[PDB]
DNA sequence: CCTCGAGGG
């Protein structure tokens, strides 16, 4: 009657979740049937035994975060020798994040271990032993600056070669010179980046001819601007010996990030004939790429990166093999000029649909030649210096971001060529300028447009009329004696998803905003408050939007909503947000003026109580948040009459009880009722209990998070801490 | 390998 597993929430799968639950001990809760346990991020420091006698048919355990080492302002775990041996069918198993500093005897079903982040600074063939069932191994941060060691941890010869069936391996942050000797030759991807691996050779990789992807990126690093400690190389760059990766044939992934590469060599990619994916990250590959030869025959290559790459810029004629290049990576390479050879040997590549050139200082860009591609889909200049022609995005749709660049002003010739762009994004520039349909000629396809966190002012009434196909306009965070604000919206033939919100709404707004397609519209955060106390001049300010389903009137200082105002909005109305409002009083049966109502957000509102009216019949309401506000008292029959009624939020309020005189027959066909962050009286006679034991797989976080308010000793804990069905 | 240089897995 009461959940079963107290103080923890019984998931569907088998999954029994303790997380964050300040647990010392593993909890005790028949337990026949679970077979997952989550105790992530408790306080258990000890583990014995009999800890898990009660768990032996657990698959998966996950005991991460329950003492860690240092950290977070130092903590030791001890683990009794059998603590693990009771589960005999146990499969995964995280103890990452705790200070262990041996690993511990585990069952040989065993299949995914994680020892990540513990202090284990030794792996013999005696650590891991009769894991011969073992797929996946993680140990990673054990000897870096946030979990520090004394040398480095230390994986000895032939260790490993026990784990017969090991395809997954990572030891990144571990100090290694070099990679582990005589590793598992069944291994189908090795991590081991960031340590101090400064020379490899086909030596350090000897038989592990089964690799897929292999990591060996951030070995020999430089460690000018580094935000974290870094340990700087050694030496000019990683050493890489020509024929290090011949025999790797089935690679289909190799990262080199970070290791000081001055050049490139053909020899590398030499044998990797499934290579899809390469990373070259943060090197000093600038003049290489502009010359190399080295991606000739890289022609199954789908992902390249070369983001950050230091010392005019052209990709090197070798980039036009690249035939099954997918996505290209260039963030942060700084080039201050995007002409038509910069890119030159890319246009004739088949499928590629991403392009990212985020940060690199561009100042000026011919666009047109992302006209020219073969299948753009994406092209990403956000964070430029782009000012102008050269001399709701989503969308996942060709799009081109060039949010956070330098237009103070538009002009059409920008977009010559880009007239197949169907979104676009101009967010976060300096736009200050009159809109007036001369702006987007060649745009003549664009269906999403993004001109948030600029300075139009929107006057004209031709505004975005060169725009035939936009469908969703975001002008959020806008900041503007002729025209009126707002006026085009009406103009514009398919919109339907607008925002106007936290704008700059001043004395000449039109007092009326038409449409027959906008659908959504966002009005958050103005002055709607300040507008409807301005008497009947912005009482129909919305009626003209006939077929509107979504308004947001967030965060608008409404102190009063009177039905005036409520009649007044679209009929087709079927979303409403009055969240962040400052509305004490609300005729609940002046809800009868939204018809087709569905769902009613009054979250963040003052609402002291829901007493002044009832649901009324027969509206067609689902959802209704009445959260945060400090409702301490409920009128009895108020939900009954919302036959359709699914969702209510009670939670963050004042009650002092949950009462069923409230909801009647409808408290059954609730889907949720969230009543968390109430302060309970917790009586020994409470009815409250009950009632929510009857819901309870209908009430989030009713195990734990449902806690009373009083009495003073249950201050603050669940209203299951102590069983209030006694009295 | 991936997402948002460290962390995940
Ligand atoms: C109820 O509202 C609270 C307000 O903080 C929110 O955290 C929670 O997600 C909501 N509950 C549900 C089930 O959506």
């Amino acid at each position: 009657t009461l959940p079963a597993f107290l103080p923890c929430e019984l998931k569907p799968h088998g999954l029994v979740d303790c997380n964050w639950l300040f647990l010392k001990s593993v909890p005790r809760f028949s337990c026949s049937n679970i077979t997952r346990l989550s105790l992530i991020s408790n306080r258990i420091h000890h583990l014995h035994n009999s800890d898990f006698v009660h768990l032996s048919n657990l698959r998966q355990l996950n005991l991460k975060w329950n003492c860690p080492p240092t950290g977070l302002s130092s903590c030791h775990m001890t683990i009794e020798p059998r603590t693990f041996l009771a589960m005999r069918t146990l499969e995964e198993l995280n103890l990452s994040y705790n200070g262990i500093t041996t690993v511990p005897r585990l069952p040989s079903s065993l299949v995914n271990l994680s020892l990540s982040h513990t202090n284990i600074l030794v792996l013999d063939a005696n650590s891991l032993a009769g894991l011969y069932s073992l797929r996946v191994l993680f140990m990673d941060g054990n000897c870096y600056y946030k979990n520090p060691c004394t040398g480095a941890v230390k994986v000895t010869p032939g260790a490993l070669l026990g784990l017969s069936q090991l395809t997954h391996l990572s030891l990144k942050y571990n100090n290694l010179t070099k990679v582990p000797r005589q590793l598992p030759p069944s291994l189908e991807y090795l991590l081991v980046s960031y340590n101090l691996i400064v020379k490899l050779g086909p030596e350090d990789l000897a038989q592990l001819t089964s690799l897929r992807v292999l990591d060996v990126g951030g070995n020999c690093r430089r460690c000018d601007h580094a935000p974290n400690p870094c340990i700087e190389c050694g030496q000019k760059s990683l050493h890489l010996h020509p024929e290090t990766f011949h025999h790797l044939s089935h690679l289909e992934g190799l990262v080199l990030k970070d290791s000081s590469l001055h050049t490139l060599n053909s020899s590398w990619f030499q044998g990797l004939v499934q290579l899809s994916v390469l990373d070259l990250s943060e090197n000093f590959l600038y003049e290489s790429i502009t010359h190399t030869n080295a991606f000739q025959n890289l022609t199954r290559l789908r992902k390249l990166n070369l983001s950050f790459n230091y010392r005019r810029l052209h990709l090197a004629s070798s980039f036009k093999n690249l035939v099954s290049l997918q996505e290209l990576n260039m963030n942060g390479i700084f080039f201050r000029l995007l002409n038509k050879y910069t890119l030159r040997w890319l246009a004739d590549l088949p499928k590629l649909h991403t392009l990212h050139l985020q940060m690199n200082f561009i100042n000026q860009a011919q666009l047109s030649i992302f006209g020219t591609f073969r299948a753009l889909r994406f092209v990403d200049l956000s964070d430029n210096r782009i000012s102008g022609p050269s001399t709701m995005d989503r969308c996942k749709k060709f799009t081109m971001d060039l949010s956070r660049n330098n237009l103070v002003t538009i002009k059409p010739e920008m977009f010559v060529q880009l007239s197949r762009l169907q979104c676009l994004s101009l967010s976060h520039n300096s736009i200050a300028q009159a809109v007036n349909g001369s702006q987007f000629l060649p745009l003549t396809n664009l269906q999403v447009l993004d001109l948030s966190h600029n300075k139009l002012d929107l006057y004209h009434w031709k505004s975005f009329s060169e725009l035939p196909q936009l469908q969703a306009l975001d002008l959020s965070y806008n900041s503007q004696g002729i025209g009126h604000q707002f006026s085009f919206v009406t103009h514009l033939s398919m919109l339907q998803s607008l925002s106007l919100a936290h704008n700059d709404i001043h004395t000449r707004v039109s007092s009326h905003l038409n449409s027959n397609s906008v659908r959504f519209l966002d009005f958050s955060g103005n002055g709607m408050g300040r507008m409807w106390d301005e008497g009947g001049l912005y009482l129909h300010f919305f009626q003209g939007l006939s077929g509107l389903l979504k308004l947001d009137l967030s965060q608008n200082n409404l102190h009063i909503l009177r039905p005036q105002n409520l009649d007044n909005l679209p009929k087709s109305l079927k979303l409403l947000s009055l969240r962040d409002n400052y509305l004490s009083f609300f005729n609940w049966t002046s809800l009868s003026f939204l018809p087709n109502l569905e769902v009613l957000d009054l979250a963040g509102n003052q609402l002291k109580a829901l007493t002044q009216g009832t649901l009324p019949n027969g509206t067609l309401l689902q959802k209704l948040d009445v959260s945060s506000n400090s409702i301490v008292s409920v009128v009895p029959a108020f939900f009954a009459l919302a036959v359709e009624l699914k969702e209510v939020n009670l939670s963050h309020n004042i009650l002092k009880t949950v009462d069923r005189s409230w909801f009647g027959p409808i408290v059954m066909q609730l889907t949720v009722l969230d009543v968390r962050s109430n302060p309970l009286h917790c009586a020994c006679g409470a009815a409250f209990v009950d009632l929510l034991l009857e819901v309870q797989t209908k009430v989030p976080g009713l195990a734990n998070g449902v806690k009373c308010g009083s009495p003073g000793q249950l201050q603050g804990r669940s209203i299951f801490a102590q069983d209030l069905r006694l009295c």
